[PDB]
């Protein structure tokens, strides 16, 4: 079961809804059954809760998994690091990146390093059918996540939101003390209407810093 599947902190974290957890592996067998592929890989699913629940201090929401094959490894916007060109939303975030921290570009989309200094990178639908955008959406996955936000929010330490996924009217109310929400809520294809300069990753270590944490390493290979 769950403390098979996650990290100790996350499988007690997500105990609640350990039963969904259950049943989305049996809808993702009859999805195999019927036909139908799904992405990311089942090993990489619940990718996002093996690194340790206790040490998260940023989350980043997304919605979906990437719907091209080969590009979702289980970590919102990141990509294998042979994927090239990166997807147009990573190269966004990369731009931001660049802009916002003074790094050169990245050497690839791999953005392992962030999930491994406690970097949350969460989509709230962790599986897709290739090609069909947003095909997973009320199949149960909001609910394990919801499970996950709220346990994240409630927990004593430090917590910074970047919400990159559209539905803050949503998200918000999971969340809201020591837990400062980025706002207002771009996404990385919003582009220069709003994404562009909004210093997602300085503001993050800033309010970090002001609530006595450390701030993140965003620096990428
Ligand atoms: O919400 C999103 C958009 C995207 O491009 N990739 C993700 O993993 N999450």
């Amino acid at each position: 079961p769950l403390s098979e599947l996650v990290e100790r902190g996350w499988a007690a974290a997500l105990e609640p809804v350990a039963d969904q957890v259950a049943h989305m592996g049996q809808f993702l067998r009859a999805e195999i059954a019927a036909g139908r592929r799904y992405l990311p890989a089942g090993s990489n699913v619940l990718r996002a809760f093996t690194f340790p629940f206790d040490n998260v201090r940023v989350l980043i929401v997304g919605q979906d998994p990437y719907p091209t094959p080969g590009h979702a490894v289980g970590l919102s916007f990141s990509v294998a690091p042979d994927v090239r060109p990166w997807p147009r939303s990573l190269a966004n975030i990369f731009d931001e990146y660049t802009a916002d921290l003074g790094y050169p570009l990245p050497s690839n989309g791999d953005l392992t390093p962030w999930a491994q200094r406690g970097v949350l990178l969460l989509n709230r639908v962790l599986t897709v059918r290739p090609s069909n955008p947003a095909s997973h959406r009320g199949k149960g996955w909001e609910a394990v996540t919801e499970c996950a936000i709220r346990a994240l929010a409630a927990r004593a330490a430090p917590l910074v939101a970047i919400l990159w996924g559209r539905d803050a009217s949503t998200l918000k109310p999971m969340l809201a003390n020591c837990v400062a929400i980025e706002s207002p809520h771009p996404s990385p294809l919003s582009a220069s209407r709003g994404f562009f300069g909004s210093r997602p990753f300085s503001r993050a270590n800033e309010l970090l810093v002001g609530m006595g944490a450390e701030p993140i390493d965003w620096r990428l290979p």
